[PDB]
């Protein structure tokens, strides 16, 4: 069994992206007999697609769990659906602001995550990790990768399971925000990392 | 040197109050040559006052740091001011809902915290702990104890420093909220506990 | 040209639903040569579907604009997508709480609104009406009707345009909330009504 | 009987301040036999104090109701207390950012508003206007003027009643915010204006 976990590089002026650290921390670890691969994706349309496709083709993971930062969210959120659309509120790390455009022309308007989202949420709660199901992953890079991953699965037969998980800011990211007159919610890095590991474990169990 | 740290018992239907655990965890520990005393207060007007006064008279702390739970707040908050008023939105653990009434008739309308709040906030940020200064501790039990403590200091000469710190919900407290259709912010118990220890350390340093 | 505008009856303990008044106020009015039909739907799965289908078949509107109340939202929100799923956080007015179930088995996972959402948002802003595009209409009754309407259009060829618009609470609905210790955002009934009229006008212009 | 109502000029990059319009709209009107004076204050420490003092000395109002804009607040808020401190999160319209400094050295740490706040809130609710009591007017210009007004009353015997009322953004102010990726709450100008008139009426009735 092979598991692919992806994270994103910093974006929107943020100095760090905790999902980048998650991917690096999980890369190379084994959970039982399952091998985990951690890869960092660029927050750039086009390039992110190239890297994602190459990685999927290279590793051919049975399970793909894409992780991203959701500024302002107070708990772990498991995405229920990926939408075939791009409508960026801000430009990507290359200064491109795509608006009202499909991700894959002619493909389904949406794809449901194939991760066992309800079982994952339940296990997270048992571990004392606040989490809920999100019905919109946005229409920026997180949704972009989520959709392409699910499209790959529907078109190529793998990965068997694919989904997206958004995490809150970690505490250290809030420090300089306080001066800007506002304090968004945060969650410890340790908890965010464990949440992803739990998702992997539940997926492995639910897979076959 | 003696430090008094107080917490509160559960209230408002909540199953736990993380500040109760903070007080118990800090009780009896020593920070350098300073002795720390941890005491749990009831969330009941009158009784809370009795316990507080007895404890202050008994221990005669040089520093008093009162801690409480602030449901919904996203980071550690250090209270700048205590107000001479009681206007409860909900009744206390005895079913009493006091409205528009002074805490100490004839006493000052307000007292500024005497803890070195700015230095505490600065040290917390250096430790990677989100925190900000709050200008209202509410007009329920937290403010009640904060005011009585500062009044005691102004009238009896001790404690030399007195203040209040509110902490967010800890993660495990959010679990059953999710079902009630809403996800408030949270902070790890470990971080909330460390934040209080840091406040004690800064107060000890700033004291003399 | 015929325009169908729907609203919902009160639900979730609320005494009123401003969208019910919107539907009644717009029923029978004419905008140019276009005839507007206003109908109130029950907040009940199954029954809502029956009424919706009968109304669509009866009137055969060229444009269908479904309106609903979105407690907590601060501005007019135009829904971008309807999802083929039902996952109610609360039961409907008949005490039924449907969970993880498709609206139309075998039908597309999602449908994009066919109303000219960007042009509507732009006109609303020009009129001084705060509004934004929402990417999730929830998975309760609003999404239920939005999806069924768009499914009808894709399967029957009419209405040519279909979409959903969520409105905030109107001021009078906030009064008794204040006592429950919390103050959600609101928008005047006059503005909410005008927003819907504007949407109808833009749709008529964009249609042919 | 004479009533003084003040508002503020635009600040913080905002193009307008609805309270400036409130003051201008109420200036010169009569409510019964009571004469109302409306004056606009600068959002500048020092200068605001000069204008306020001159106005109070000039008019010698029986009632003083100071109004200000509270970005983000969802309903009318009546301030319960003014604090003897200045700790600005942003500089004033002159580029001055005062931090940790008293408004009037040696004066009381705080003053309670002398407006009949509970009766005002009650009448507002009866009129269908969402409103609540705020326990912190901030430590910027609004609090600055509120404190100086109450200090004037305690030191000079007039005005007999003094207080502060914060109002939400009005709808037109939200338009350009939507693009900045965020939609704060708003309230119609008509309602905000009526709320202030109601406060004046209740104060006049409660006065003698």
């Amino acid at each position: 069994m092979k598991v692919l976990v992806t994270g994103f590089e910093p974006f929107g002026g943020e100095k760090i992206n905790p999902t980048e650290r998650i991917a690096k921390d999980l890369d190379g670890i084994k959970i039982g007999d399952a091998q985990v691969f951690g890869r960092v994706l660029p927050v750039v349309f086009g390039k992110a697609k190239e890297v994602l496709e190459k990685t999927l083709e290279e590793i051919k993971p049975d399970i793909a769990i894409h992780v991203g930062l959701a500024p302002g969210r107070s708990a772990i959120s498991i995405e229920r659906i990926a939408v075939n659309a791009i409508d960026a509120r801000i430009p990507d790390n290359e200064g491109k602001k795509i608006e009202d455009e499909p991700i894959v022309p002619g493909a389904p308007t949406a794809y449901f995550s194939t991760l066992p989202i309800k079982k994952i949420m339940k296990k997270l709660h048992e571990r004392g990790i606040p989490a809920y199901i999100s019905n919109s992953a946005g229409l920026y890079l997180s949704n972009y990768v989520m959709y392409l991953s699910l499209h790959h699965s529907a078109t190529k037969g793998y990965p068997k399971m694919s989904g997206f998980i958004h995490v809150p800011y970690i505490p250290e990211q809030i420090i300089d925000k306080i001066g800007k007159g506002q304090v968004p919610p945060s969650m410890s890095y340790e908890m965010v990392l464990e949440a992803v590991k739990v998702a992997i474990e539940v997926a492995l169990e639910e897979l076959l």
